[PDB]
């Protein structure tokens, strides 16, 4: 199955590295738990964002132009990207904007941190059917000595 996680600000705002301020190490934890040992698939300025590959996963690279370091796999369509991830139970889209619109009609789960930060941003996550997604984990935490805003873990799943 497909899934795709995110970090949505305020108004579901997404962006890059350097455009997201907030610090929230728990949040990076739960990105790492559940994408790791499972193939990434993120489009071409995502990973330039990120500007080296994430340890112990598959990192499959959507660009329509050749390849550029070969630490990572590059493919030119949605279709390659799938079929790169072989026979693997779930495939984790990482983004960005243009990624997520192709991806989450053929998605089963949503992984969303909601973070009550106000960013700059015109760019929001892909408005889906909320009678698409049943709401099947939550989980909120307060801003602390090491989370620099309040934030909400949730999964949904296609019903
Ligand atoms: N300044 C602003 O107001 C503003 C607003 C919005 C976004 N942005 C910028 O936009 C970027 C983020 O956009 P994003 O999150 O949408 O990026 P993204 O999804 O991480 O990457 C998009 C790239 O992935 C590749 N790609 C995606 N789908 C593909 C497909 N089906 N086949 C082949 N290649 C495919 C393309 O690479 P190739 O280009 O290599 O073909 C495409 O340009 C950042 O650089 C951000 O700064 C700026
Ligand atoms: N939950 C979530 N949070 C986010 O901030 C983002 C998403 N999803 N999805 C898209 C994009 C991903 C950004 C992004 C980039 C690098 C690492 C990273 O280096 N993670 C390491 C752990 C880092 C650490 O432990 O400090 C990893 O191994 O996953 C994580 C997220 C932004």
């Amino acid at each position: 199955m497909i899934s795709l996680i995110a970090a949505l600000a305020v108004d579901r705002v997404i962006g890059m590295e350097n455009a997201m301020p907030w610090n929230l190490p728990a949040d990076f934890a739960w990105f790492k738990r559940n994408t790791l040992n499972k193939p990434v698939i993120m489009g071409r300025h995502t990973w330039e964002s990120i500007g080296r590959p994430l340890p112990g996963r598959k990192n499959i690279i959507l660009s329509s132009q050749p390849g550029t370091d070969d630490r990572v796999t590059w493919v030119k369509s949605v279709d390659e990207a799938i079929a790169a991830c072989g026979d693997v139970p779930e495939i984790m889209v990482i983004g960005g904007g243009r990624v997520y619109e192709q991806f989450l009609p053929k998605a089963q789960k949503l992984y969303l941190t909601h973070i009550d930060a106000e960013v700059e941003g015109d760019t929001h996550f892909p408005d889906y059917e909320p009678d698409d997604w049943e709401s099947v984990f939550s989980e909120f935490h307060d801003a602390d000595a090491q989370n620099s805003h309040s934030y909400c873990f949730e999964i949904l799943e296609r019903r």
